[PDB]
Protein backbone atom coordinates (compact mmCIF):
# COMPACT_ATOMS: atom_id res chain seq x y z
CA UNK A 1 0.00 0.00 0.00
CA UNK A 2 1.30 3.23 -0.83
CA UNK A 3 1.91 5.56 2.18
CA UNK A 4 -0.71 8.61 2.82
CA UNK A 5 0.86 9.99 6.22
CA UNK A 6 0.75 14.51 5.78
CA UNK A 7 4.49 14.88 5.50
CA UNK A 8 5.27 18.64 5.06
CA UNK A 9 8.85 17.97 5.23
CA UNK A 10 11.75 20.97 4.91
CA UNK A 11 9.19 22.71 2.37
CA UNK A 12 6.18 23.08 4.70
CA UNK A 13 4.23 21.83 1.54
CA UNK A 14 0.64 21.38 1.60
CA UNK A 15 -2.23 21.70 -0.14
CA UNK A 16 -4.79 24.28 -1.45
CA UNK A 17 -8.09 24.51 -3.41
CA UNK A 18 -9.98 26.58 -5.76
CA UNK A 19 -13.79 26.34 -5.88
CA UNK A 20 -14.76 26.21 -9.42
CA UNK A 21 -20.14 23.82 -9.71
CA UNK A 22 -17.50 21.66 -11.21
CA UNK A 23 -15.25 21.03 -8.63
CA UNK A 24 -15.84 22.32 -4.86
CA UNK A 25 -13.52 21.12 -1.92
CA UNK A 26 -14.70 21.29 1.83
CA UNK A 27 -11.83 21.54 4.41
CA UNK A 28 -13.82 19.56 7.36
CA UNK A 29 -13.87 16.96 5.25
CA UNK A 30 -11.07 17.07 3.56
CA UNK A 31 -12.80 15.94 0.72
CA UNK A 32 -13.01 16.92 -3.11
CA UNK A 33 -16.21 16.76 -5.37
CA UNK A 34 -15.69 16.92 -8.82
CA UNK A 35 -17.68 16.34 -12.42
CA UNK A 36 -16.28 13.69 -14.64
CA UNK A 37 -13.45 15.25 -16.86
CA UNK A 38 -13.64 18.88 -15.59
CA UNK A 39 -10.89 20.97 -14.18
CA UNK A 40 -10.14 20.18 -10.98
CA UNK A 41 -7.43 23.04 -9.28
CA UNK A 42 -4.95 21.71 -6.68
CA UNK A 43 -2.54 23.95 -5.07
CA UNK A 44 1.01 23.58 -3.98
CA UNK A 45 1.76 25.42 -1.15
CA UNK A 46 5.36 25.40 0.05
CA UNK A 47 6.65 27.91 2.71
CA UNK A 48 10.32 27.62 0.90
CA UNK A 49 10.95 27.20 -2.95
CA UNK A 50 12.07 23.26 -3.59
CA UNK A 51 15.46 23.13 -5.75
CA UNK A 52 16.09 22.53 -9.20
CA UNK A 53 14.57 18.34 -10.63
CA UNK A 54 11.84 18.36 -8.29
CA UNK A 55 8.41 16.61 -9.33
CA UNK A 56 5.00 16.38 -8.27
CA UNK A 57 3.14 12.92 -8.42
CA UNK A 58 -0.80 12.61 -7.95
CA UNK A 59 -1.91 8.74 -7.34
CA UNK A 60 -5.16 7.33 -6.93
CA UNK A 61 -5.89 4.93 -3.70
CA UNK A 62 -8.95 2.78 -2.33
CA UNK A 63 -9.23 4.46 1.21
CA UNK A 64 -11.30 1.28 2.48
CA UNK A 65 -9.08 -0.97 3.76
CA UNK A 66 -10.56 -3.95 2.54
CA UNK A 67 -9.56 -2.60 -1.25
CA UNK A 68 -6.80 -0.79 -0.10
CA UNK A 69 -4.07 -3.28 -2.09
CA UNK A 70 -6.41 -2.87 -5.11
CA UNK A 71 -5.48 -0.38 -8.37
CA UNK A 72 -7.65 2.43 -8.93
CA UNK A 73 -8.11 2.49 -12.89
CA UNK A 74 -11.03 3.52 -15.05
CA UNK A 75 -13.86 1.20 -16.09
CA UNK A 76 -13.90 -0.42 -18.98
CA UNK A 77 -16.76 1.78 -20.13
CA UNK A 78 -14.30 4.71 -19.66
CA UNK A 79 -11.31 3.61 -21.00
CA UNK A 80 -13.15 2.34 -24.21
CA UNK A 81 -14.68 6.15 -24.27
CA UNK A 82 -2.79 10.54 -27.06
CA UNK A 83 -1.36 11.55 -23.97
CA UNK A 84 -2.67 9.60 -20.67
CA UNK A 85 -2.91 5.94 -21.48
CA UNK A 86 -6.91 5.28 -21.47
CA UNK A 87 -6.77 2.95 -18.08
CA UNK A 88 -5.37 6.13 -15.97
CA UNK A 89 -7.99 7.37 -13.91
CA UNK A 90 -5.77 11.27 -13.20
CA UNK A 91 -4.88 13.26 -16.10
CA UNK A 92 -3.30 16.68 -15.86
CA UNK A 93 -4.65 19.71 -18.84
CA UNK A 94 -2.97 22.94 -19.36
CA UNK A 95 1.43 21.33 -18.76
CA UNK A 96 3.50 20.81 -21.79
CA UNK A 97 5.56 18.19 -19.43
CA UNK A 98 3.24 15.61 -18.03
CA UNK A 99 4.58 12.11 -17.37
CA UNK A 100 2.37 8.63 -17.15
CA UNK A 101 3.94 5.92 -15.22
CA UNK A 102 2.89 2.85 -14.13
CA UNK A 103 4.58 0.99 -11.11
CA UNK A 104 6.24 -2.11 -12.54
CA UNK A 105 5.61 -4.34 -9.23
CA UNK A 106 2.46 -3.03 -8.35
CA UNK A 107 0.89 -2.08 -11.70
CA UNK A 108 0.00 1.57 -10.07
CA UNK A 109 -0.89 4.55 -12.14
CA UNK A 110 0.66 7.78 -11.10
CA UNK A 111 0.73 10.94 -13.22
CA UNK A 112 4.00 13.64 -12.83
CA UNK A 113 4.40 16.93 -13.57
CA UNK A 114 7.89 18.73 -12.51
CA UNK A 115 7.07 21.63 -10.25
CA UNK A 116 7.19 24.93 -11.04
CA UNK A 117 7.02 28.26 -8.46
CA UNK A 118 4.24 30.18 -8.54
CA UNK A 119 3.51 32.58 -11.06
CA UNK A 120 3.06 36.31 -10.45
CA UNK A 121 0.81 37.65 -8.33
CA UNK A 122 -0.40 34.27 -6.69
CA UNK A 123 1.30 32.64 -3.38
CA UNK A 124 0.53 28.89 -5.02
CA UNK A 125 1.47 26.71 -7.74
CA UNK A 126 -1.77 25.31 -9.11
CA UNK A 127 -1.94 22.01 -11.41
CA UNK A 128 -5.14 21.07 -13.25
CA UNK A 129 -6.49 17.11 -12.73
CA UNK A 130 -9.12 16.08 -14.61
CA UNK A 131 -10.86 12.55 -13.26
CA UNK A 132 -11.74 10.32 -15.75
CA UNK A 133 -14.37 8.00 -14.35
CA UNK A 134 -17.07 8.85 -11.77
CA UNK A 135 -16.91 7.32 -8.63
CA UNK A 136 -19.86 5.26 -9.33
CA UNK A 137 -18.99 2.92 -12.16
CA UNK A 138 -19.15 -0.47 -12.11
CA UNK A 139 -16.14 -2.40 -13.26
CA UNK A 140 -14.11 0.34 -11.97
CA UNK A 141 -14.47 2.78 -8.40
CA UNK A 142 -17.89 1.42 -8.23
CA UNK A 143 -18.86 3.56 -5.16
CA UNK A 144 -15.43 2.83 -3.49
CA UNK A 145 -13.94 6.18 -2.30
CA UNK A 146 -10.98 7.27 -3.16
CA UNK A 147 -7.93 9.18 -1.88
CA UNK A 148 -5.70 11.31 -4.25
CA UNK A 149 -2.36 11.87 -2.63
CA UNK A 150 0.22 14.16 -4.20
CA UNK A 151 3.58 13.77 -3.43
CA UNK A 152 6.65 16.50 -3.63
CA UNK A 153 9.77 14.25 -4.84
CA UNK A 154 13.38 14.61 -5.96
CA UNK A 155 14.99 13.79 -9.41
CA UNK A 156 15.56 9.99 -8.18
CA UNK A 157 12.20 9.50 -6.38
CA UNK A 158 12.98 10.63 -2.67
CA UNK A 159 10.49 11.92 -0.87
CA UNK A 160 10.01 15.58 -0.05
CA UNK A 161 6.50 16.17 1.12
CA UNK A 162 3.30 14.40 1.12
CA UNK A 163 -0.46 15.16 1.25
CA UNK A 164 -3.35 13.87 0.53
CA UNK A 165 -7.44 14.68 0.08
CA UNK A 166 -10.52 12.47 -0.79
CA UNK A 167 -11.99 12.25 -3.99
CA UNK A 168 -15.78 11.94 -5.22
CA UNK A 169 -16.63 12.27 -9.37
CA UNK A 170 -20.33 13.32 -9.27
CA UNK A 171 -22.62 14.78 -11.10
CA UNK A 172 -23.96 17.30 -8.83
CA UNK A 173 -20.22 18.07 -6.43
CA UNK A 174 -22.12 21.76 -4.59
CA UNK A 175 -25.46 19.30 -3.93
CA UNK A 176 -22.91 16.26 -2.47
CA UNK A 177 -20.74 18.05 -0.45
CA UNK A 178 -23.79 20.05 1.21
CA UNK A 179 -25.25 16.61 1.93
CA UNK A 180 -21.76 15.16 3.52
CA UNK A 181 -21.14 18.23 5.25
CA UNK A 182 -24.70 18.35 6.87
ZN1 LIG B 1 -16.13 4.93 -15.56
Amino acid sequence: VPSQKTYQGSYGFRLGFLHSVTCTYSPALNKMFCQLAKTCPVQLWVDSTPPPGTRVRAMAIYKQSQRMTEVVRRCPHHERCGLAPPQHLIRVEGNLRVEYLDDRNTFRHSVVVPYEPPEVGSDCTTIHYNYMCNSSCMGGMNRSPILTIITLEDSSGNLLGRNSFEVRVCACPGRDRRTEEE
